């Protein structure tokens, strides 16, 4: 192997400006990092700058450097959708024609009618809502009637809440499996069906640790599958295992925040493995992008940047660090949906003694998967062109 270990970091939703097809998605004008930099009156990300972030694109407080630490470019998304699953599945070598759907006005009558028909249960709610707020609103009715609270949010999710002492947990799980099957349908394709059991009483409801998430498997066998099948390590950190429904994962590390995600990355740097360590930093998307909160987003990016020097200190000569994103989620943009943007790519190894240079623009996210696959001598993905030899 050229590299013994590859550390891949997805800064979730950290877009670097509207993609060529942004108009199709209602994303003209989008610019995640650039708009945040303007709001912050200059972002402070000196470590990303040292890697060559500004060499990709200059933004307020983010300037180019004469000798970037590693190689740099951006990537263009080829798949139809701008959701997390699409972005990640493409990154690991796939092409996804069918986009996952979001439901700002709730789910179509047709879908909920069939779910009622298959379960013998009534559905209430059917709207975007905070999980805790909707419990306050409808939890009592749910308890008295045995109906199901169905709701959604800014992401591609169908969530089903029911009181544990009214609807048995195993019945809630069965219902969610039925919903998961019904939503394998392009008309209502949801990324995730989530069981949301709760306990307590009106004015005092608590959601239990018995949450279960029902994901779809990637529409193809990924570079992660190939690594695992060839006996390499594939360490998933944060949402990564869930995003791929565990496909090709050899160890999974749960995280609670971006800072915790950087701690787990450091943990993997301390491990003797051969293969891939794959981190998703999800706070950017979950707390700041969808909430259209550029101040929180800017602070999170600065908190993340401050962690990088320890990562640089731990990387070995035969380690490669890859930093990218899976789409945009511009916190100064209409609505609450993701944005169709280019994503940054930074590629750094301490063995790059003269620093890096500009890579040709990546025409699909799958170029990352192809690079990983070629490095480890496993079956090349169908899509994507490796940049391994450029490094
Ligand atoms: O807490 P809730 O409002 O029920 O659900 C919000 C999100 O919490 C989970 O990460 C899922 O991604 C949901 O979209
Ligand atoms: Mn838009
Ligand atoms: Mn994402
Ligand atoms: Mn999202
Ligand atoms: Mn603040």
């Amino acid at each position: 192997n050229k590299y013994k270990r590859i550390f891949l970091v997805v800064m979730d939703s950290v877009g670097i400006g509207e993609a060529p097809d942004a108009e199709q998605f209602g994303d003209l004008g989008s610019d995640t990092i650039g708009h945040i930099a303007e709001h912050m009156n200059g972002l402070q990300m000196p470590n990303m700058v040292k890697l060559g972030l500004g060499n990709i694109r200059e933004m307020k407080g983010i300037s180019k450097v004469e000798k970037p630490l590693g190689y740099y470019t951006k990537m263009q998304e080829k798949s139809t959708g701008k959701d997390t699953m699409t972005g990640h599945w493409e990154i690991m070598g796939l092409y996804i024609d069918t986009p996952f759907q979001v439901f700002p006005e709730g789910f179509p009558k047709e879908l909920l009618d069939e779910l009622e028909e298959k379960t013998g249960r009534k559905i209430i709610g059917n709207k975007p809502a905070s999980g805790t707020e909707i419990l306050d609103e409808l939890g009592q009715e749910q308890m008295e009637t045995g109906s199901l609270i169905v709701y959604t949010g800014a992401d591609s999710v169908l969530q089903i809440a029911a009181h544990e002492e009214v609807v048995p947990l195993d019945e809630l799980y069965k219902i969610c499996k039925i919903a998961r099957e019904l939503t394998l349908d392009e008309k209502y394709m949801v990324g995730r069906v989530i069981a949301r059991p709760f306990v307590g009483e009106p004015g005092n409801f608590t959601r239990t640790p018995n949450r279960h998430d029902y994901a779809l498997k990637p529409f193809g066998r990924t570079v992660m599958n190939e690594l695992k099948d060839s006996d390499y390590d594939v360490i998933a950190i944060g949402k990564i295992s869930d995003i791929y429904d565990g496909e090709g994962v050899t160890e999974s590390l749960r995280t609670k925040s971006n800072m915790d995600g950087m701690d787990k990355l450091v943990d993997t740097l301390n491990m003797d493995f051969t293969g891939l360590s794959f981190l998703n930093l999800v706070d950017f998307d979950a707390l700041f992008g969808h909430r259209r909160d550029p101040q929180g987003y800017g602070e999170a990016l600065q908190e993340y940047d401050a962690r990088l020097p320890e990562v640089f200190a731990k990387l070995k000569e035969d380690d490669l660090l890859l930093i990218t994103a899976d789409h945009g989620n511009d916190p100064i943009h209409p609505g609450t949906d993701h944005t169709r943007e280019y994503v940054p790519l930074l590629a750094y190894s301490p063995s790059m003694k003269e620093g890096g240079q500009e890579l040709p623009l990546r025409q699909t996210f799958a170029d990352i998967g192809a690079t990983v696959a070629e490095n480890f001598g496993v079956k090349m993905p169908e899509y994507g062109t490796s940049f391994l030899n450029e490094l």
